[PDB]
């Protein structure tokens, strides 16, 4: 229905509708992105045209599974589709997708500079990624890579969880994560929310690792080894037997490390950073603590509609996930 041009962008030819004028590059694995203005809405967009969507079974799986992704994130504080478009008439001629997104220029690192924010602005911050994170666990998803540089921070200081790094490490990965523990609770993500907070509190990087080991080693010194009950819940023989070899490391008293932090925030640290996924506070509880008190409001911290995740069990032809992602394109509404 639109009117599309085609212009030679990032060495290939985009093919993009009339609404989207002035593409600037702005980087190219999964796709190029460009800047553009959107003349229809008024907002400086991104524009994703993704690499090689159907190439593969393998490729045309992660195609539709990031289209679904992206259609179903409905939240202030995540990141969601404005668009999304192909210039095929038809599912004969389909080959290319383009997503469009607000345009970011900012992730929490380029806000943070490895300096102290003030604890009104931490609280600010963390809350935001908190209820994003309620969202996204509601919907019964985990990020699993959660870290500043997917959380972009617009003028405003409105923060939204993103799944990419913006156009130019493992030290926010749960300690599960890195052992390979699969069965991984949500609350994998809250650790990193513990990791990120305590370095806006500080302005310094909580587990710094110079790789695998030495990043388990520090963890270790800050939250002490394994207690009784943790032990009890290690079913691997092989991770038993070396835990108990260790010498044990006491649990640092976190009031002693983050001195002249907030009480309340180094409360709220102790229930994040916990070795035992299963004791760590969830985002839902996390918002109702009172270090968040300025900023919580029960009835504005919505949850998502149910998310059917089925297709990640099956095993498709390209032009069958092809022909879904056409399905998802041609229903898509954009937001209000
Ligand atoms: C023109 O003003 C600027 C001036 C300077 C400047 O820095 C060079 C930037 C860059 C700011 C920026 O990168 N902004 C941005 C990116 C995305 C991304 S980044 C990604 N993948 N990662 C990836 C891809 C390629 C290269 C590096 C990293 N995907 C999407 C994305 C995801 C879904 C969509 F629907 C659309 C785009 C979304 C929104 N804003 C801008
Ligand atoms: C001059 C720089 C680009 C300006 C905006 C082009 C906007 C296209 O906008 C669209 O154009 C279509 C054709 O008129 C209309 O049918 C649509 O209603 C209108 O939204
Ligand atoms: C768009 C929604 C962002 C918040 C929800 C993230 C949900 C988990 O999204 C993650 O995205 C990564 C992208 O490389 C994938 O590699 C991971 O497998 C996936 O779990
Ligand atoms: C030296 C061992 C260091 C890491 C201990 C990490 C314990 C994380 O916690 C564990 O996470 C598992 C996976 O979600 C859950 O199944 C367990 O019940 C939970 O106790």
């Amino acid at each position: 229905r639109p009117t599309f041009y085609r212009q030679e962008l990032n060495k290939t030819i985009w093919e993009v509708p009339e609404r989207y004028q002035n593409l600037s590059p702005v980087g190219s694995a999964y796709g190029s992105v460009c800047a553009a203005f959107d003349t229809k809405t008024g907002l400086r967009v991104a524009v994703k045209k993704l690499s090689r969507p159907f190439q593969s079974i393998i490729h045309a799986k992660r195609t539709y599974r990031e289209l679904r992704l992206l259609k179903h994130m409905k939240h202030e504080n995540v990141i969601g589709l404005l668009d999304v478009f192909t210039p095929a008439r038809s599912l004969e001629e389909f080959n290319d997708v383009y997503l469009v997104t607000h345009l970011m220029g900012a992730d929490l690192n380029n806000i943070v500079k490895c300096q102290k924010l003030t604890d009104d602005h931490v609280q600010f911050l963390i809350y935001q990624i908190l209820r994003g994170l309620k969202y996204i666990h509601s919907a019964d998803i985990i990020h699993r890579d959660l870290k500043p540089s997917n959380l972009a921070v617009n003028e405003d200081c409105e923060l939204k969880i993103l799944d990419f790094g913006l156009a130019r490490t493992r030290w926010y990965r749960a300690p599960e994560i890195m052992l390979n523990w699969m069965h991984y609770n949500q609350t994998v993500d809250i650790w990193s929310v513990g990791c990120i907070m305590a370095e806006l509190l500080t302005g310094r990087t909580l587990f710094p690792g110079t790789d695998h080991i030495d990043q388990l080693k520090l963890i270790l010194r800050l939250v002490g080894t394994p207690g009784a009950e943790l032990l009890k819940k290690i079913s691997s023989e092989s991770a038993r037997n070396y835990i108990q070899s260790l010498t044990q490391m006491p649990k640092m008293n976190f009031a002693n490390v983050f001195i002249g932090a907030n009480p309340l925030a180094v409360d709220l640290l102790e229930k994040m950073l916990v070795l035992d996924s299963d004791k760590r506070i969830t985002a839902a509880q996390a918002l109702a603590h009172a270090y968040f008190a300025q900023y919580h409001d029960p009835d504005d911290e919505p949850v998502a509609d149910p998310y059917d995740q089925s297709f990640e069990s099956r095993d498709l032809l390209i032009d069958e996930w092809k022909s879904l992602t056409y399905d998802e394109v041609i229903s898509f509404v954009p937001p209000p």
